[PDB]
């Protein structure tokens, strides 16, 4: 998270990392055995870690549980980062409290303007590289699809919004992925791509959530 803040120690409770040796993407907690993802940050041998702060320290409030199974979106295309969502299943379930707790999916799609929290543990340079290691937070809003499409090279679909800043120095980056953008108290986002990070008229675009509701609810069901 470039030109963001420090959330505050279990602020956001949904947070995860995800952690193969070290934080590689983040997560969202979405009951007490599954966690949200971008396919992307799809790999063997995740340890998922709730009720972090300091991603290097032991500070109290941690659990640490092996993923048993991962779901990558049947659909996901890694060539145009269509469908960037995958599911973690955990080993065991997550003891839920204040520090550790789990974030809704949305009844319906958020709308341009909404304001939104986006949160991680991705680099906070736009230039160079800086790695935190308490979470970091960005407020931003949502932009208009118009407003998406003029701002990125690449071809951008319906199941992709962009939010942030055309003025720069606000945005995920590298190391957020994964992780959660959240409007109206629900999980509207997952951080999937952008061209650098925190750069003008190129901001973040990020998983519509709200159409794979349908797919996350009939997949927990069955697995
Ligand atoms: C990996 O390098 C990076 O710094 C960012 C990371 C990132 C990830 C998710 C969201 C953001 C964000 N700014 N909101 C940033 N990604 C890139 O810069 C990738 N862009 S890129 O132009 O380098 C590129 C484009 C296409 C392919 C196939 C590979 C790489
Ligand atoms: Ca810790």
């Amino acid at each position: 998270i470039v030109g963001g803040y420090t959330c505050g120690a279990n602020t956001v409770p949904y947070q995860v990392s995800l952690n193969s040796g070290y934080h590689f993407c983040g997560g969202s907690l979405i009951n007490s055995q599954w966690v949200v993802s971008a396919a992307h940050c799809y790999k063997s041998g995740i340890q998922v870690r709730l009720g972090e702060d300091n991603i290097n320290v032991v500070e109290g409030n941690e659990q640490f549980i092996s993923a048993s199974k991962s779901i990558v979106h049947p659909s996901y295309n890694s060539e145009t980062y269509n469908n960037d969502i995958m599911l973690i299943k955990l080993k065991s379930a997550a003891s839920l409290n204040s520090r550790v707790a789990s974030i809704s999916l949305p009844t319906s799609c958020a709308s341009a303007g909404t304001q939104c929290l986006i949160s991680g543990w991705g680099n906070t340079k736009s230039s160079g590289t800086s790695y935190p290691d308490v979470l970091k937070c960005l407020k931003a809003p949502i932009l208009s699809d118009s407003s998406c499409k003029s701002a990125s090279s690449f071809i951008i679909t319906s199941n992709m919004f962009c939010a942030g800043y055309l003025e720069g120095g606000k945005d995920a980056c590298q190391g957020d992925s994964g992780g959660p953008v959240v409007c109206s108290g629900k999980l509207q986002g997952i951080v999937s791509w952008g061209s650098g990070c925190a750069q003008k008229n190129k901001p973040g675009f990020y998983t519509k959530v709200c159409n794979y509701v349908s797919w996350i609810k009939q997949t927990i069901a069955s697995n």
